[PDB]
């Protein structure tokens, strides 16, 4: 059995720490109870000639340890000392060094405020001093990342809430998101515009060394240009990162699988599922048995694939966006290793119903029978699967809220009420479909969504201060294209409605640098309000929300901006609750399901749960609510269809 890659045990820490010990300050110390698992395997089974440790035979003194039944190093396939093992290597613009000299080289570079590349378990990290403004602004520049929040590694978990200290210290050692008030030492460029900071603890022996001598918080971000795959080779780090890193702290141990840090909320909610959780299987729900091997390709962004067989499913690591170049290489390598570990050969492939997805291209190359699942049906079934809803459990009403996914018959959906079970998805209602002006540009420029909402729903909209930067431009050319349907497809998107509201409040840059940026901003603004009495509503008209009444009330309710943002969240939840109540009660349904990337918004769930207390409510928890949980939803729908004999 291979278990997930795991955080250094207290025991290995104690040995690396004790003077005169053979592995004192050795940065590759591992044992039978911690260390790289999944990341160091070239093939099955889990024995040293088929790990990366074949470049290192074991010296005489690491032969009574590995061979020893009493030792906590009995069949640690990667275990080595400084005599026989990998050793650190420092590389700089006309410098070089090795071992202890290399570790000190990096420490000194970090201390002087520089960016260093450090080889971790699952890839490389870029690090600097997280207190040092100059250094953060520069890392942002070089990595191209102008706003997306940086995770930060802390020496200890002192001063954090109990719930976070608990998660931070698990063998998985994820990044945990916590209120930024708890970490005053961070410069303001770490998570600008947001209320949460992602923190982590040292989880690998090198990280423990670095932090023990640095005793300050460090940025720890992925070793790559934004929207390019993490370099995994020393060779590729040194090439890809030359203009970013001031220095390289590398090593001659190969990494064989890309494995990003996992990200959870202090609440326990899973956001990104990789290091520490993969490659654990999950049990399929009651009634799911004897399922043939099916490969589920997942979503185009935040991608994971899934392998379904028998009574279990296994999700891959976060692979990211599949429109990136070199992501297919890492994808296929992860699939190769996962199929080899599970002796898995697919007989079927399942993929998204969207014909323009990269994933749907790869499927047709496979020579297996293929089938299609609606994006929003997959989101909803993924949530039902996590809650172990039985195969014959009965219909639910689902609310699936996201940016965009392809719906029935070509429609663009992202804010829908559905009747679902594992085989069927019937669309019932939701947000009105509104144009995306300039197609792909609508997700980058929130003001385009505000314009589209105003043209549809707001009389004399040019007279509101909220619309002033749009009204001052020559907006009629784009309005003429909208009316003619030129690159302005209709979408009932919850994510785009969030962007319209954020444009109206001015809480985001006019043009965004990352996906979901305006919505995270608006949520951060609203979360600073403790709740407010307000008159803004989103009433139900038949099976849709009445956005004209929404805009007229919301635009005319002057209040501090945090209260305006809170009112929007509240009125949105109240209107969807009203819709789901009518649909579920008149069908005899007592369970409601919530899914889609928007359902990561904590204030939205809090308000939905406040207004839907008359129902049983199923929210995602152990898998991401967004696209990273999508392959699992595809796999349970495929399975249930087969189990029914269709
Ligand atoms: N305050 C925060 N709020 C939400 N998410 C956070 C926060 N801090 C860190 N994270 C997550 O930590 C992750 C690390 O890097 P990410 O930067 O997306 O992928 P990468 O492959 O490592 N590099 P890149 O491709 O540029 O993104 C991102 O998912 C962040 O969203
Ligand atoms: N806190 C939030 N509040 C509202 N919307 C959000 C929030 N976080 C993310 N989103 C939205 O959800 C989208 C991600 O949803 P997901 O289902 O993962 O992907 P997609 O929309 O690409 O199918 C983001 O682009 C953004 O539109
Ligand atoms: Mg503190
Ligand atoms: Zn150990
Ligand atoms: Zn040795
Ligand atoms: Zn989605």
């Amino acid at each position: 059995q291979i278990v997930p890659d795991a955080a250094t045990c207290p025991a290995c820490l104690a040995e690396m720490n004790t003077p005169g010990e053979r592995r004192y300050r050795y940065p590759f110390i591992n044992c039978t109870h911690c260390g790289p698992r999944f990341t160091i395997i070239r093939a099955m089974p889990y024995d040293r000639p088929f790990t990366v440790m074949a470049a290192f035979p074991l010296c005489p003194a690491c032969d009574k340890e590995y061979r020893d039944p009493l030792d906590r190093r009995f069949h640690a396939q990667p275990v080595a000392c400084p005599e026989c093992g990998p050793y650190l290597e420092w590389v700089s613009h006309g410098e070089h060094a090795e071992q202890e000299a290399a570790l000190q080289a990096a420490i000194a570079q970090l201390k002087m405020g520089n960016i260093v590349a450090i080889k971790g378990i699952g890839g490389f990290h870029l690090a600097c001093d997280a207190r040092n403004s100059n250094a953060v602004a520069t890392l942002r520049a070089r990595k191209h990342r102008p706003a997306k929040p940086l995770a930060v590694m802390l020496p200890v978990a002192d001063g954090l809430p109990d719930a976070a200290r608990q998660l931070l210290t698990t063998p998985a050692a994820p990044i945990v998101l916590v209120d930024k008030k708890y970490v005053p030492e961070l410069c303001d460029d770490i998570a600008p515009g947001l209320n949460e900071v992602g923190v982590m603890l040292p989880a690998n022996p090198l990280q423990h060394l670095l932090l023990q001598e640095l005793q300050c918080p460090l940025v720890m971000t992925s070793g790559n240009l934004s929207g390019k795959p993490p370099a995994i080779s020393n060779e590729q780090a040194l090439e890809d990162l030359q203009g970013i890193a001031d220095g390289f702290l590398i090593h001659n141990r190969d990494i064989v699988q890309r494995m990003d840090d996992s990200v959870v909320r202090e609440s326990g909610e899973m956001l990104r599922r990789s290091r520490g959780y993969v490659p654990d299987a999950l049990a399929l729900p009651p009634g799911f048995k004897n399922v043939p091997p099916v490969l589920c390709l997942g979503a185009d962004l935040k991608n994971t694939f899934c392998l379904v067989r028998g009574e279990q499913v296994v999700l891959s690591q976060h692979l990211g966006d599949l429109s990136d170049d070199g992501i297919q290489t890492q994808w296929r390598e992860a699939l190769r290793l996962m199929q080899n570990i599970y002796n898995f050969t697919p007989q079927y492939v399942v993929h998204d119903a969207h014909p323009g997805y990269v994933s749907c291209q790869w499927a047709s190359e496979m020579n297996l029978p293929t089938q299609t699942v609606l994006h929003h049906h997959a989101h909803a079934a993924a949530c039902l699967a996590e809650h172990q809803w039985p195969l014959d459990g009965g219909d639910v009403i689902a609310l699936t809220l996201d940016g965009i996914g392809m719906g029935e018959n070509g429609a663009l959906w992202g804010g829908e009420c559905l009747r679902v079970n594992y085989r069927e998805c019937e669309h019932l209602g939701g947000l009105p479909a509104v144009a995306l002006p300039g197609g792909d540009l609508a997700a980058k420029q929130p003001w385009r969504n505000l314009l589209a909402q105003c043209l549809r729903f707001v009389p004399e909209w040019q007279n509101y201060p909220e619309t002033a930067s749009v009204a001052a431009a020559n907006w009629s050319v784009l309005a003429r294209a909208i009316e003619r349907g030129i690159n302005a497809p209709l979408a009932s998107s919850c994510g785009r409605l969030f962007d319209a509201v954020a444009a109206a409040l001015g809480c985001a840059p006019a043009t965004l640098s990352y996906e979901g940026e305006a919505a995270c901003a608006l949520e951060a603004l609203a979360a600073s309000c403790d709740g407010v009495t307000h008159p803004v509503t989103m009433p139900r008209v038949d099976n849709q929300l009445d956005l004209a009444t929404f805009w007229q009330q919301w635009l005319n309710w002057q209040a501090p901006v945090n209260q305006r943002a809170w009112a929007f969240h509240d009125a949105l939840a109240q209107g969807f609750a009203a819709l789901m109540r009518e649909q579920a009660t008149m069908r005899g349904i007592t369970t409601l399901v919530f899914s889609g990337g928007v359902i990561h918004n904590r204030l939205l769930r809090a308000r939905l749960a406040h207004y839907l207390a008359d129902f049983t409510l199923l929210f995602p928890q152990s898998l991401p609510a967004g696209d990273g949980g999508l392959s699992l939803g595809q796999g349970v729908i495929a399975a249930a269809r087969w189990l029914a004999g269709e």
